[PDB]
C-alpha cells in the first residue's frame, strides 16, 4: 500500500515558532509556556562568530535588547539566561498554543521530523536521522537556526533537535533543547570535520521488512546465519554492529512478516556481497538506513496523532 | 546547504480534518466553513463496492445517517448532496479554523503534499507528484480515503487531491475537490490498469539545477543542443517532450546558476545515453523527477508560509 519518507504533522510545532532579533542578527525561536528557546549565537555580530565569547556578549545585553515577535505581536522579554549553547528568554505572555511537550536527547540511529523555518515562519517539513557521527543530512539556509527537530507520541511533542550550523560537507549540526551539541561540534565559525559515518544496520533491516510487507521479496534467500558471523561481514562494509537489543527491537516486524530476524540478516549479507545487480527495493537502488523499526510499524500499520 | 523531499507544513490543513461515519464505513472528511467533503463510497457497504449505484444508495440516506466527528465534538448534518465522486455534508457549525483556501485541479507533473489521515486524525505528511498517467506514488492503508493533497501560497491553501483508491501496482488514484477523478479511474472495486508512465523531463532538469546549486557538478558537459534534437533522444527513454513553456519556466534556475537551459539538456542527454557509471547526484543513483522548478526555488531560496 506504498512506502514513503514520512514526517510527523507539524501543526502543533508551528504554533510554537517565533522570530528572535538581537542587534541585526535574526533567527528562529521556540515559544513554550512563557519561555523562548533559541541558539545563543543570536547575540553575535558577523565578526564575533569566528571566535566568540558568549558570556561576555550576554553581560552587555538587557531584556529590551531582544526583539521577540509572534506573528505581528511583540513579546516583551522579562528575563534572560544561557544554558550551554541555548538561550532562554522569559516572556510576559504564556503561549496559549503550547502543546504537551517534553525535551529529549535522542541516540544516534533515531529519526525525527525537522520543521525548517525562516523569520519565525515555517517553510517546510522533512524527516531526518541522527547519523552515527552525530550529524544530520538536512536542508537549511541562512536564518534557519532555531528550527527544531521533533517526534510526536499521541498528544506529546518530544523536541530533540535545534539547528545551529552547517559543516564543510553539506551536513548539519545542532543541540538538544538543553543546549548540548550532538557530537563534538562547537558554535563557532572555524574548521570542523564530521568523523567517518557508519551505516545504521538495524534501520536497514527495518527497511527490508518494510519492503516485504509491500510485496518486494526478490532479495529473500532460504539461508540463516548467526549474529556473530553476520557482524563480521558487515564490519567490512562500514555497517554498525547489530546488538541483541536491535534483534529484540525488530521482533514486531519479525512476528508480522513471519521472517526470523537472522534470516533477514542472511538476506542482507548477500546484498552486501553481491550488490543488487541492477534491481531496486521500494524504488531505490541503494540500501536505505533512515527508517527506524518504529517508523516502519507506524507507517505500515497507520498510527495517528491526537 | 542540503536538498530534501520537503513537504508543506500541515497545521492549516490538520485543523480541517474530521471523521465521517455512515453505517459501518468510516473515512476522513475535510471541514471548510459549514461543509464537509468526503469520498462518496462512504455510503457503501463492502459488497456494494464491487459495482455500486451511488445515486440509489444516497436516496435511502437522511442527514442523521451521517456521523461527523470533529475531535470529540459531533457535527449535526443539515443537508447532503453528491458532486461527481465527492459528497458534501452541510453542517450547523462553521469550522473556526478554516484557512483561506481554494480548490484547484493540478496538471500532470505538478507536486503537492499529502496529509495521510486515519479516523480523522493525521498520521503523517509527505510530498507527491501527479504522474503523467494520472496516478501518485503515495502511502495509504484502509481508512485513509478523504486524506487530501495540497499546496500553500503564503496564506492560501490550494487543495488539489482527495484520496479514493489503490491500483494493482501499489500506486494511488483520486479526485480533485469537485469530485472528478484524475485519469480514467472510477470508484468501484474492479480491475483497473494505470497506463504506461513517462518521466517528467522538466522536473529532472529542475533537479539537476538543484544539484549544481548544491555543489554537485560532475555531470555538466561543455556542449549545447537544440530543443528538437534533445527531444528525439529523450523519446527513446520514455521521457516527456520538453515544450518551450518548460524552457521558460526553467528561466529563473537558468539565470541563477548561469547555465543556459539547453546546456543542461545537453548534460541530460549524456546521462540518458551513458548512464551515471556508478556516481550519485544529490545522494541518488537514479535521476529524480518529483521536484518542480517551483519546488527547487522555494527550497534553495527559503520561501515561507504565513
Ligand atoms: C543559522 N541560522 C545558520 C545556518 C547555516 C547557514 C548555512 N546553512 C546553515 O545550516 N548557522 C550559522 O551560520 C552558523 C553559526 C556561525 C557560522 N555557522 C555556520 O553554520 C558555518 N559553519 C561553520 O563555520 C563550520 F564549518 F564550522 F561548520 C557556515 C560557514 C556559515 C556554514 C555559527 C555561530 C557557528
Ligand atoms: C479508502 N479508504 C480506501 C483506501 C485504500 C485501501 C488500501 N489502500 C488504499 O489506498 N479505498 C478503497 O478501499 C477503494 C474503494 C473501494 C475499493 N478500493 C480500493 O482501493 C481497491 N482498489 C481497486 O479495486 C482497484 F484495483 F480498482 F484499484 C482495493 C482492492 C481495496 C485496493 C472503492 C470504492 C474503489
Amino acid at each position: 500500500s506504498g512506502f514513503r519518507k514520512m514526517a510527523f504533522p507539524s501543526g502543533k510545532v508551528e504554533g510554537c515558532m517565533v522570530q528572535v532579533t538581537c542587534g541585526t542578527t535574526t533567527l528562529n525561536g521556540l515559544w513554550l509556556d512563557d519561555v523562548v528557546y533559541c541558539p545563543r549565537h543570536v547575540i553575535c555580530t558577523s565578526e564575533d562568530m569566528l571566535n566568540p565569547n558568549y558570556e561576555d556578549l550576554l553581560i552587555r545585553k538587557s531584556n529590551h535588547n531582544f526583539l521577540v515577535q509572534a506573528g505581528n505581536v511583540q513579546l516583551r522579554v522579562i528575563g534572560h539566561s544561557m544554558q550551554n549553547c541555548v538561550l532562554k528568554l522569559k516572556v510576559d505572555t504564556a503561549n496559549p498554543k503550547t502543546p504537551k511537550y517534553k525535551f529529549v536527547r535522542i541516540q544516534p540511529g533515531q529519526t525525527f521530523s525537522v520543521l525548517a523555518c525562516y523569520n519565525g515562519s515555517p517553510s517546510g517539513v522533512y524527516q531526518c536521522a541522527m547519523r552515527p557521527n552525530f550529524t544530520i543530512k538536512g536542508s537549511f539556509l541562512n536564518g534557519s537556526c532555531g528550527s527544531v527537530g521533533f517526534n510526536i507520541d499521541y498528544d506529546c511533542v518530544s523536541f530533540c533537535y535545534m539547528h545551529h550550523m552547517e559543516l564543510p560537507t553539506g551536513v548539519h549540526a545542532g543541540t538538544d533543547l538543553e543546549g548540548n551539541f550532538y557530537g563534538p561540534f562547537v558554535d563557532r565559525q572555524t574548521t570542523q570535520a564530521a568523523g567517518t559515518d557508519t551505516t545504521i544496520t538495524v534501520n536497514v533491516l527495518a527497511w527490508l521488512y518494510a519492503a516485504v510487507i509491500n510485496g518486494d521479496r526478490w532479495f529473500l534467500n532460504r539461508f540463516t546465519t548467526t549474529l556473530n558471523d553476520f557482524n563480521l561481514v558487515a564490519m567490512k562494509y562500514n555497517y554498525e554492529p547489530l546488538t541483541q537489543d536491535h534483534v529484540d527491537i525488530l521482533g514486531p516486524l519479525s512476528a508480522q512478516t513471519g521472517i526470523a530476524v537472522l534470516d533477514m540478516c542472511a538476506s542482507l549479507k548477500e546484498l552486501l556481497q553481491n550488490g543488487m545487480n541492477g534491481r531496486t527495493i521500494l524504488g531505490s537502488a541503494l540500501l536505505e538506513d533512515e527508517f527506524t523499526p518504529f517508523d516502519v510499524v507506524r507507517q505500515c500499520s497507520g498510527v495517528t496523532f491526537q
